């Protein structure tokens, strides 16, 4: 195993949403940690490939910024991640894609996951699957977001 680092914080300006997927899993990954006071989501991840989903928004800029990085764990411990998208729209757009009957659900649910005030995300034990790769998972968010923006 390796320990890794994401952020979670939900404060009055702003609001910083990181949430980690696996992708051999083909769902999020289960955290063992999360640290409100720092607002902090601390995961055990076995070495392989990982999807990290940021959300971050400046409510009074009505500002969000959505990237997908894609994060590379090797057996020596070693961790690389890399931005494969960024885009950046309004917030009330983001929040209007929640209620999206026909979106990408992954997407839908990352969303739905946000930190509720001060607080920290968190991620629900499961076995479920979504019916895609990862591929084909990123390229129907981007594809979706396009239309949206
Ligand atoms: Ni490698």
């Amino acid at each position: 195993v390796v320990e890794y680092e994401v952020v979670s914080k939900n404060l009055t300006s702003k609001m910083s949403h990181e949430l980690l997927f696996s992708v051999k899993k083909r769902w999020f990954v289960k955290p063992f940690r999360h640290d409100r006071q720092l607002g902090k989501l601390h995961y055990k991840l076995l070495p392989g490939n990982y999807i990290k989903f940021g959300l971050y928004v400046l409510k009074n800029q009505d500002y969000a910024r959505f990237e997908i990085a894609w994060v590379h764990v090797d057996k020596d411990g070693k961790i690389e991640a890399r931005t494969v998208y960024s885009i950046e729209t309004y917030w009330h757009i983001f929040i209007d894609i929640e209620n999206d009957l026909n979106c990408p659900y992954v997407l839908a649910k990352f969303i739905e996951m946000r930190p509720e005030f001060h607080k920290t995300a968190w991620v629900e034990e499961s076995n479920y699957s979504i019916a895609e790769d990862d591929i084909q998972m990123v390229e129907s968010i981007k594809r979706y977001l396009e239309r949206k923006i």
